[PDB]
């Protein structure tokens, strides 16, 4: 019969380890789980056990992924064809896995021998530990749980390592597959789809397992990328073919983005940031997380307070939108409560009569009832030595006393008192003990300071607001405002077309390109001004998500878009040219070698010239170079009304060749008849079904065609092969059958048939292209290369062009005109594009703390954004294997990344660091990610903790500020990574909040003077960091906030770097 | 899961009709039987009936043939993979049929529309009847019984017809396949092995059926070989592939071959049978009426020396009253005129009567009788300068011998063809596969007859001018002489030897083709050659090293490794891998840096071909010169073409069909390589032409390195020897005919007449004159005659009756108009059966007019005006030698024919009388009678009949017999 496996991933279920095989947030059945169940079925059929049956899997193809639900059961049916040696796995009648499985009759232990490494004896003392290996895997989208974490150790290149054996054949072989992708330079999720051959011999597997000092038996895994073979224990995976799996948008966390900006106390309104500011002020001035609010304000206040993670809201603070009513409201409100009244001298008099003190004015009236307090304690937190923390502990150590303690920062305007107070407010000492500050942050020296011991601070006590900051005359405090949802745009002459969300044509926008921040115009490349950029089928396959971006050959990062393979326009000299590019051709400008450039003749329009390069190069390479079309031959050209088909028709008819075309429309028949008069009514067939084969065979006298230009697939491809004549040439221009490894029956080759896999894409990564270029040029001179039909969409209608030519109704080529041709001469451009952060290759960028968790990922992101001169500052240098691997990759791929021990906490250290950066090139960016943690309750806090926690962040940022101001006139980025702890408050880390707030003040001062400045209030970071590596596993709720993923973190950083705001925040709600 | 189908061929079993699907004497399960079984399994799985389940079969592959035993049951297990749409038929765990089966979701009745014929049928009235269709099929080896005889009618071209419907799908689709293979130029037993797609829609099948006047449901069948499709009713077979299954050597037709040579040792009734009016038949009947006085019946033939009453006495003895009559003959068969006539009125007659011998015939002073002697089993060997190597029995290297070539009995002379004496002929892998039977003769392209031997693909020797040349031929290279076009000849260089040069033409042509013309190898390209120790591998190594290419070679032994290292010193230790394993792939991928190799010249198979494909680099070229994976249609993963990889199916044998400038490119490449020294001949192990069998078995095992060369003639020391005549060597005699001579077949439109005509065409006859009183009537005759005419033979269908002397003279003149009369075959026969009691002198006259008088006139006219006559063959019957019930006249005519032939041979003229037994598969016993015992003898099959006739035509005996005992 059929063996049925009810896959239950329940707690008491004997297959519960499968819940730990999470990929992109979905529990997927492992590719090796199918092998295990097929092995079990074969053992049952043969009467043996799995451990007693060596097994061989051949041509294993995984047709779909099985999603294991949280609750329920998935039934997988394994059917064996013993005579055919084949198997199949079905979920609900749908084919899941197919291939050949059979008993290994003569098992060879010599097969499971580790092949010699291509670069043996690396002499590398640093390796990738298990934690680092799975951190790197998680960064790529592999959320493997503890049961599938079997790589205890691996080399930095992923070519060798150690595999933990846990009496499991699914987990061990899945870790074997993990090792095969650990060393891959590809980015993103890669799932196994085809494996050429898997050999499992448990007999030699048992003898290859050796126990460690832990007493857990392990094996040694080796990945030979040259041989395409993975061996570990008694398993030999050969020919594994992983295919990119798109990362689902559901797993993409949506973060809350806010800007930290100073808000004066004294400044339609319901739907304005003033209401949010008042609500946040009330939340800040509160004993605990309980929010007792009594009231059309029910539709805004709960929504505005919802982003706050720890706020417990009880909506029925007093909000309303006369003397007796005010008295009743005051009586209802408790001591220290806030009354928020919205209405269109009399109001102030009524508030005074009701003993209400106004603390906010938005022109929304904010009133707070004074609370009886004794003489306050004045503690200056402006001491550089942090000697004030001892007095802070002394006053806050008396739990019995409720006397207010007013902190003051009258000096050192860059004082981080805000974050310190934010963290103290939720600490058990100081929740109601009034740990209130007062900061005089003068952004300009012209504005005079507020003298102490005067009426201004008396008004401060009168208001009794927890946060009181004097910023350029006005009195207020810093507060969080929701960031604008719109992506910032700038007028740029260099832009490109990108799909912001993969697979969505409506997401197509023009984005700032990397050809403006860096323009390294040198021989071998040319910054060509694109006038017309045509679309190809690959562009839609990319923009609709049907084709993975990495399937395009060439070194492409995970951020850049690859839309457009061809353009026409101008040159640096101004000559009218048309060029062929591997990608990025759908842009305002393209950097391209002159080898892939032609000269547009005088008669040709620039618009019509924009359809020739891709289509005619493809046709020439397929027909002349590869197909070797002799004159007078017979050709079957599929999709002859398309681009490549039309050029092949023109080329063949230039040689006087009999042509058979397949078109799916009578309109396309008419168009081809009109375009090429030499075609006969018998020359046209149907491209939407197989009957073209019967048409060709009948009209060729059963002989067939000498050439086939096949873009069709499946049964149409098989019929096209059947159309071949003796000595016939088959040119495969399509990719579906090739990508799916569909079986081509090897009996057509008995007709002296040559099968061509024609891909005009290796010309951009390997020379021989000059032959095709010369052929295209010669066809241009002879008139053979004729411009195609061009449907024109302007630059602003790129989405319209994409969704038009996706319908398939277009005839010829669809052209996106970027810049209109000027009729003034044939020898003699601003556009609002989304701001994307890009960096010149000639500038140096410093990441203090760049060897840490966020530091390494930010460095990699900067590399992908064009940074070629990088300086990473660490207090200890390279210690971990992960850091060594990342720095090694960056150095190998061409970047001048330099590790420096110089500490920014010292001014001389910062000067030396800036000098080291300037040695490579001008300092274009400074990133302060240096951090240490002395987290603990205030009673355990010591001044030395404040010194050593503020030196990495506060004094380091001050030194970076000074040195950049005095030696970096060309600096473009000054980014410090603060924390949401500073923004709102995290009990147990007060000095951390102080350092972060001081960095925020430094950045605000920098931005006020017109210098670059940016402070990012980061929430918990998920993939890497300090809290994740130490303790936090996966995504646990931390202080009401989910740990943000690195992909979202880098996207948010890209967004933040293109905003005029001084300080912005980012976190993900639980 | 597995649906069990116990196939029982017992009479009570529902599957008893399967006994009628006999092929080559074996009851085979039809391919359509597998189709119906899988269809039933799919219907059961979907809970439907077959008639309610339109079905599609795809990529049906038949891996083995199921033999249905006479006693017992064969169980076929069918397992369905619905998810993958695949099925599998297994018998005792062995895979039989695999493919894709699924329900036709959208049945299109427009699919079952008969395609238009490429040309209109001119002979619409002249079609092939059911009897003719299955007579032809049985001749090809298809012994279809009544249940599988569903082709009611068929056109001569075999592209259309009608199929009878018996509510049986297996029979209907089998007849569809039969109609598909009916119009096939290929001869032999062809069985389906692969079908691309089969669409069965019973819904439109019911509509397509129609009822004739016989109340029998029929369906029109159309076969389109241009579209490679066959449509009939609601069945659509596309891409049917049939491979010629060799006919089993366990042929029960082991004829008893005998000679007929003269063997010296109441009231008497004398009846003179010498009268030419046969008026004595009534007297013989009156004599046989009596009982007592009829004991001494002494019928004497005195006047005519070729009276032939021997058959009269033999057949009349079997009649009731023959032994009682004791019929005794006095035949004065004086072979020479100078011999004295034995007087029948003297003491000689008294002595003959006293002897009482059953048969007494006088022959030049000897009183004897005609007796049957067993024919010598030794094949006649003759000294000829034109002989070829052939396997007498396929698959047996022991049965390898030299047979007289077609050039000996037919010397051709025409521009564009050269007759070159062969000094050294080289064995090739295809030759070994042909001799061992692993390769069918039909796999080699060309127009090859059934008896044609295709051993030998390459040779070296001297042309007609005496120049030293080595050439390449499609086949027949293992001969003492080769007739080939000059475009396939290379001049042997002075420093080369004929033995040395006899290794280049195939090996280096193939290597140069595959590498340069197909592979387009460029200098410096990493290149992988499989089996580099063999010929083609060695040539590819030589070419690649001449181009300075890095070479990876796979060899099966360390000795071959050492030989390649010594021969090509440019190969390092890292250039060699293992060909008997997959490890060459790992070796190549490691030593190439994982990139691959730019070219792969692969002759390996199965996993060793997939590994080689995996060895390919980006822009790699795969040159597939092997055939196993090509012939088996093994799947090839198409993801390799994502590496810009070109896959070449390289077959050098395609150059012998067109011989255009495409071959001239390879010829120029080989000549240039010869003149630059790139083409260097391989090591040759030489076996003398006397012993070719040991060469075949030596190279079959595979220890040989380089080439195995058979030396036909030792190269004499000279440059251009004027003579160049092949040495006279003894070879098995084979009947061949000049192309310039005309051959007459009296009664050549009959069954045996048509078979002999086809055999003569296969033996080189180009001018045929078939005679028939009524001309062409049957569609089989028209099809055969038009096929011969289209082949190029001048076939003349004359109505000149050989009964009259004037008619024979006109027939001979008609033949001489085409060309000199090289041979006359007398097969004209009319039959007037019945016992002697119900017999008439007119019946004797009618029966003897075609045979007795026909041979009279043929002998006379050939003597007068046929100096170049080589054959005078008449077909007698065993009924003459022994006797048949109620066939006295037939025996008399046959014996007269035999006497005529004996006299002709005695006078030195050609003459042959064949006493045929029951003739099978065609003729009179096939139409009138029904593998049925006739007079204790089985009907001899026509393949055996033609083989025995070939044996007889090369014998010195006047009369021989052939029959098969039951």
């Amino acid at each position: 019969s059929a063996a049925i496996y009810n896959i239950d991933t329940s707690s008491e279920s004997p297959d519960h380890y499968l819940v730990d095989h999470t990929l992109d947030g979905r529990v997927l059945f492992p590719a090796t789980g199918y092998l295990s169940i097929v092995w079990k079925t074969l053992a049952r059929a043969l009467g043996l056990g799995v451990e007693q049956l060596p097994v061989v899997f051949e041509d294993v193809v995984l047709h779909q992924a099985t999603i294991l639900p949280k609750t329920g059961t998935v039934s997988l049916e394994v059917r064996l064809l013993e005579a055919s040696r084949a198997f199949e796995v079905s979920e609900n009648g749908n084919l899941v896995v197919s291939g050949k499985v059979y008993q290994w009759d003569d098992p060879d232990p010599r097969l499971f021998d580790h092949p010699e490494s291509p670069t043996p004896n690396p002499t590398e003392p640093l390796f990738l530990a298990q934690a680092e290996v799975y951190k790197e895997l998680r960064l790529r989208g592999y959320d493997y749980g503890p049961h599938f974490q079997g790589i205890l150790e691996a080399s930095l290149e992923g070519d060798s390592g150690r595999l933990l054996w846990k009496d499991n054949w699914v987990s061990f072989m899945d870790t074997m597959l993990q090792m095969s992708i650990l060393g891959s330079a590809k980015h993103g999720l890669y799932l196994p789809t085809r494996v050429t051959a898997i050999h499992i011999d448990p007999a030699t597997h048992r003898q290859k397992l050796y126990t460690l000092q832990d007493k857990a038996q392990v094996a040694d895994v080796v990945v030979s990328r040259w041989l395409r073979v993975t061996v570990a224990g008694g398993v030999h995976i050969s020919g594994l073919h992983t295919e990119s799996a798109p990362r689902r948008q559901q797993e993409q966390q949506v973060p809350i983005l806010e800007k930290f900006c100073f808000t004066p106390h004294t400044e339609g309104l319901l739907d304005s940031p003033a209401l949010k500011a008042c609500l946040d002020t009330a939340v800040e001035n509160m004993p605990s997380l309980k929010m007792k609010v009594v009231e059309h304000l029910y539709s805004r206040i709960p929504g505005l307070l919802s982003p706050h993670p720890l706020l417990q809201l009880s909506y029925t603070l007093l909000v309303c939108n006369p003397a007796s009513a005010l008295s009743n409201m005051v009586a209802a409100l408790r001591e220290g409560g806030f009354l928020l009244l919205h209405t269109l001298d009399a109001w102030e008099s009524l508030f005074s009569r009701v003993s209400l003190r106004l603390v906010g004015l938005k022109k929304l009236f904010l009133c707070r009832r004074p609370t009886p307090q004794d003489s306050p304690i004045f503690l200056p937190v402006d001491d550089t030595s942090f000697r004030w923390v001892e007095s802070l502990k002394g006053i806050l150590a008396d739990e019995d006393s409720s006397r207010p303690v007013w902190l003051k920062a009258i000096n050192c305007a860059t004082s981080g008192v805000v974050g310190l107070v934010n963290c103290l407010r939720r600490e058990p000492g100081g929740n109601r003990l009034r740990c209130v500050l007062l900061s005089n942050l003068s952004s300009t020296s012209h504005v005079p300071e507020v003298d102490p011991g005067s009426a201004e601070l008396q008004k401060v006590l009168q208001g009794d607001l927890v946060m009181n900051v004097y910023r350029d005359g006005a009195w207020g405090a810093f507060r969080h405002f929701l960031l604008e949802e719109d992506k910032p745009e700038e007028p740029t002459a260099h832009a490109f077309v990108s799909t912001l969300t993969r697979g969505d044509l409506s997401s197509i926008r023009w984005v700032c390109s990397s050809l403006r921040h860096a323009q390294p115009t040198c021989p071998g490349a040319q910054l060509c001004t694109v006038y017309y950029a045509s679309l190809n089928f690959r562009d839609i396959m990319l923009a609709t998500g049907k084709l993975s971006p990495d399937a395009i050959p060439g070194k492409w990062t995970s951020q850049d878009s690859l839309l457009g393979m061809e353009f026409s326009g101008r040159d640096a000299s101004g000559k009218r040219v048309m060029g062929l590019v591997p990608a990025k051709g759908l842009a305002t400008s393209v950097l391209l070698s002159p080898d892939f450039l032609w000269d547009v003749p005088s008669n040709w329009t620039l618009e019509e010239a924009a359809s020739v390069p891709v289509v005619y190069s493809t046709a020439y390479y397929a027909l002349v170079v590869r197909g070797r079309v002799r004159p007078g031959e017979t050709l079957l050209i599929h999709s002859g009304s398309g681009g490549v088909g039309q050029a092949a028709i023109a080329i063949a008819l230039s040689l006087g060749c009999r042509v058979f075309t397949t078109v799916g429309s009578a309109e396309k028949r008419a168009y081809l008849q009109a375009r090429f008069p030499q075609l006969d009514s018998t020359s046209f067939a149907n491209s939407r079904d197989t009957s073209f084969e019967q048409h060709v065979l009948w009209h060729t006298g059963g002989k067939g065609v000498d050439l086939v230009l096949n873009s069709l697939a499946e049964e149409k491809l098989q019929a096209s092969v059947r159309c071949l004549a003796t000595h016939g040439r088959f040119l495969e221009i399509g990719k579906f059958d090739l990508s799916q490894n569909h079986p081509l029956g090897m009996a057509i080759f008995l007709k002296n048939v040559t099968f061509h896999g024609v891909l005009l894409d290796a010309f951009f990564n390997e020379a021989d292209w000059r032959e095709v270029w010369a052929l295209v040029q010669a066809g241009i001179r002879d008139g053979v290369v004729r411009p195609l039909k061009c449907t024109v969409f302007h630059g602003a209608q790129v989405e319209d062009a994409f969704r038009y030519m996706a319908q398939g109704k277009h005839i010829g080529k669809v052209v996106v005109q970027v810049l209109a041709e000027e009729p003034e001469a044939v020898l003699k451009k601003l556009m609002s594009a989304i701001s994307k952060t890009f960096c010149p290759a000639h500038k140096s960028y410093i990441i203090a703390g760049g060897l840490g968790g966020f530091g390494l990922e930010l460095a990699q992101w900067l590399i992908q954004r064009g940074v070629q001169k990088l300086v990473l500052t660490s207090r200890s240098g390279i210690r971990t294997g992960y850091q060594a691997k990342q720095v090694r990759r960056w150095r190998r791929q061409g970047v001048q990344v330099q590790v420096s021990t110089s500490n920014i906490s010292s001014l001389e250290g910062a000067r030396g660091l800036i000098a080291e950066a300037a040695q490579l090139g001008p300092v274009g960016g400074v990133f302060n990610l240096a951090v240490v943690l002395r987290d603990g309750l205030l009673e355990n806090q010591t001044p030395e903790f404040f010194q050593d926690v503020c030196k990495p962040k506060y004094s380091g940022t001050l030194n970076l500020d000074r040195v950049t101001r005095e030696a970096c006139p060309e600096l473009d980025y000054f980014v410090v990574f603060s924390s949401v702890s500073c923004g709102r408050g995290n009990a147990g880390q007060s000095n951390y909040g102080f350092a972060n707030s001081a960095m925020e003040r430094i950045c605000e001062k920098r931005r006020h003077e017109g210098l670059p400045g940016l402070a990012v209030q980061w929430g918990a970071i998920g993939d890497v960091g300090i809290l994740v590596e130490t303790m936090s596993t996966n995504d646990t709720i931390v202080s009401g906030t989910l740990p943000q993923r690195m992909a979202s973190c880098l996207e948010v950083l890209d967004l933040f770097l293109n905003q005029p705001h001084m300080v912005l925040s980012s976190f993900v709600l639980a």
